[PDB]
């Protein structure tokens, strides 16, 4: 039949919804291959074999049977340790996740794991998170996690590699990635890449020519490794970096059916889980949780949330 086990690791997902794309990539969903296999359960065995494939979508080509697959499609939906997929119901679309990932059955419904790519240094400081008690989990050498104020953890003993921690007061599996020079050229030195896709995405990228992060338009696909959804992630990856303007591993290569479409998605949204944001202030706002069908209040940072971010009791119930 399939001849290969693999198949079992993906749950057979429900119809109706399909991922929002215009927003899902606007959250960081790396788009990969778009294979042309005519069975859907053939298309998953093509997602096991992909380095960053976690979502296996298929159209159904309406009416003409079920397993005469119409699309395939391989998607990441992990902006570096984060479920950034966003779904919206319509019709004959059936999607395939991987149990792994599928932290959407976690995250249900409760500042997750961040993936900080930083330059090699020694006295590091970053987003505070008050109180303290930081717990190591990986380190070529031990790390001096010394803390002053106004809450601002400092991390000595850092050399190149990868370190995983735990913010025990309430914990957080958060990793620092002190990039190698092999990673500096790609994330920080490589010139940008608009890509062949016809897109409209907000991204940032570093210029080593003037020691600067600037802003550019992402076409959607095949983007180079110098590409950041937030300028904060841009600078953190770089600065302290100088420089001028099949043997690799993966990409670029597209000849040519790597060209995507924009589906219907009615309107109402709403129902996205709340996003506090990456900012500072304590702004009370109201969202609509659909497990209980009524609204609730929470503290907003001030930047980068979901469409479910009304302001009062009746503004939230008004539009859901």
């Amino acid at each position: 039949p399939a001849g290969a086990d693999c198949l079992n690791s993906f749950t057979a997902g429900v119809p109706g919804f399909v991922l929002d794309t215009n927003a899902s990539v606007s959250n960081g969903a790396t788009f990969l291959e778009s294979p042309t296999v005519r069975r859907g359960w053939d298309c998953v065995r093509a997602c096991c074999t992909t380095q960053n494939c976690n979502l296996a979508l298929v159209e159904l080509q309406p009416d003409r049977g079920e397993d005469a697959i119409a699309a395939c499609f391989l998607i990441n939906c992990l902006y570096e340790q984060n479920f950034v997929c966003k779904f919206a119901p319509r019709e004959g679309f059936i999607n395939y996740l991987t149990r792994e990932v599928y932290r959407s059955y976690r995250q249900l419904r409760t500042w997750a794991g961040i993936d900080l790519k930083v330059q090699p240094q020694e006295p590091l400081v970053l987003k505070d998170v008050e109180n303290t008690d930081w717990r190591l989990l990986r380190g070529d050498t031990d790390v001096r996690v010394e803390r002053k104020d106004p809450n601002q953890v400092e991390l000595w003993g850092l050399k190149e590699g990868t370190y995983l921690f735990q913010l025990t007061v309430d914990t957080a599996n958060v990793t620092v990635t002190v990039l190698s020079t092999k990673q500096t050229e790609d994330y920080c030195l490589a010139s940008n890449k608009v890509g062949r896709c016809r897109g409209s995405f907000p991204r940032w990228y570093y210029d080593p020519t003037e020691q600067i992060c600037k802003s550019f338009v992402y076409g959607g696909c095949l983007g180079n490794k110098n590409n950041y959804l937030r300028e904060e992630e841009c600078i953190l990856a770089c600065r302290g970096v100088q420089g001028p303007s099949a043997a690799c591993e993966k990409y670029t290569s597209g000849f040519d059916e790597l060209q995507r479409i924009h589906f219907p998605s009615d309107k109402g949204h709403c129902v996205d889980l709340p996003d506090t944001g990456l900012c500072k202030e304590s702004i009370p706002r109201w969202y609509y949780n659909p497990f209980s069908e009524h609204c609730a209040r929470f503290t907003y940072g001030g930047c980068y949330g979901n469409k479910n971010n009304f302001e009062e009791e009746q503004q939230c119930l008004e539009s859901c």
